[PDB]
């Protein structure tokens, strides 16, 4: 299937923490990628969606799990890329709009 049909499921799935609706209106998300060695880093958060996008679509080292979803999520035009941030906790995120 669709790659934006993907990661919305994993954003409507609400069993990725900070993978998440950023509006009522659910157009646009929230995708976390704190860095491995940054001290707020959290697996379950920043490792975890990247590793079932592998399982789904030696990518359980790092993040590189994480880093090719980006690239592919990068590329669709479904998607767009609007922004990032780093929220009070110092969880770092990237923020994709839907068309």
């Amino acid at each position: 299937a669709s790659i934006k049909d993907w990661i919305v499921c994993q954003v409507n799935s609400g069993k990725f923490p900070g993978v998440e609706w950023e509006d009522e209106e659910r157009t646009r998300f929230r995708i976390p990628v704190t860095p491995l060695a940054d001290p707020c880093f959290e697996w379950r958060r920043d490792g975890e969606l990247g590793v079932v996008y592998i399982r789904e679509r030696a990518s359980f080292k790092g993040t590189r799990g994480r880093r090719r979803m980006l690239a592919a999520l990068r590329r669709t035009r479904g998607l767009q890329e609007i922004g990032k941030g780093i929220s009070q906790d110092g969880h770092h995120f990237l923020v994709f709009r839907v068309r």
